[PDB]
């Protein structure tokens, strides 16, 4: 691995982040599939964000959705990157790239994949078998669904340990 280190948020970013406290934040991003979807999904989603206590940033271009947490914002790019390396940072959702997943690793972020590609399927099922990630199926799963594998992921350590070896096979 290439080291990936990160540099400051902007100044309002750092704000959001920091109104987090203990509970730290989950980024969702590149989330690049999700405006060619349903209304119902992008829903589903926001309802499922909307019940933890963490905030939320979610890189997101469509329309508002109706089920939106007083915990989450919207933004239409986000300094992925850097993100992941803030200390707050506790979950990464992502379709499951191969460069965003790169970057959860040098940075020991444990993943809620949301796979839609083959290769997105085959990422999040490896870091799965790792230990390091949990998936759902937007197309097929319920709100609670997502819910349920965000707490596990944001609040049981043993994922973020399991991250952080892979990174050390990387280092």
């Amino acid at each position: 691995h290439m080291m990936k280190p990160a540099k400051p948020l902007p100044k309002e970013m750092e704000e959001f982040v920091q109104s987090s406290g203990e509970n730290g934040i989950v980024v969702f991003s590149l989330g690049s599939m999700i405006s060619n979807m349903s209304e119902e999904s992008a829903n589903m989603i926001a309802s499922a964000l909307a019940q933890i206590p963490q905030k939320v940033l979610w890189r997101f271009d469509g329309k508002k959705p109706n089920t939106l947490g007083s915990n989450t914002r919207l933004y239409k790019w986000l300094p992925q990157n850097d993100l992941l390396g803030h200390p707050k940072t506790k979950a990464f959702i992502t379709h499951g790239g191969t460069n965003g997943i790169y970057e959860a690793i040098y940075h020991g972020i444990p993943m809620v994949g949301i796979p839609l590609f083959a290769d997105q399927h085959d990422n999040i099922a490896h870091m799965k078998a790792k230990g390091a990630a949990l998936s759902v199926d937007i197309r097929t799963m319920s709100s609670r669904d997502l819910l349920n594998a965000l707490k596990s992921v944001i609040n049981d350590p043993v994922y973020k340990e399991n991250v952080m070896k892979l990174s050390r096979i990387h280092h």
